[PDB]
């Protein structure tokens, strides 16, 4: 479609800035990046429920500078209910039809 883009905001797929949301939250930048998630509550698809998302997108609502200080404890352990998803092997997990993992990791 376009060849030549200045800077176009990612919402063709959710997926891509939710995983910017996550992304971000790994190396834990100032809240200058950040602003751009903001924009995230007014269009989308718009991205549908149950799977997800308040967790990313809560989280740069409560930011928003001021936030920014230190973290207590707990908020270090919130970027793990996203971080089940990065395995998905209690996604899967619910009745007795699925495994609770479908492709195993490699390492020699
Ligand atoms: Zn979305």
């Amino acid at each position: 479609g376009s060849h030549m883009s200045a800077g176009e905001p990612h919402e063709t797929d959710c997926s891509e800035i939710l995983d910017h949301l996550y992304e971000f939250l790994d190396k834990e930048m100032p809240d200058s990046d950040a602003v751009k998630f903001e924009h995230h509550f007014e269009e989308s698809s718009p991205c549908l429920e149950k799977y997800g998302l308040e967790q990313a997108v809560k989280k740069l609502v409560k930011r928003a500078a001021g936030q920014d200080d230190v973290p207590g404890d707990l908020r270090a352990k919130v970027m793990g209910r996203l971080d089940l998803i990065r395995s998905g092997q209690s996604v899967p997990e619910h009745d007795v039809a699925a495994a609770p993992s479908s492709s195993a990791p490699q390492e020699s």
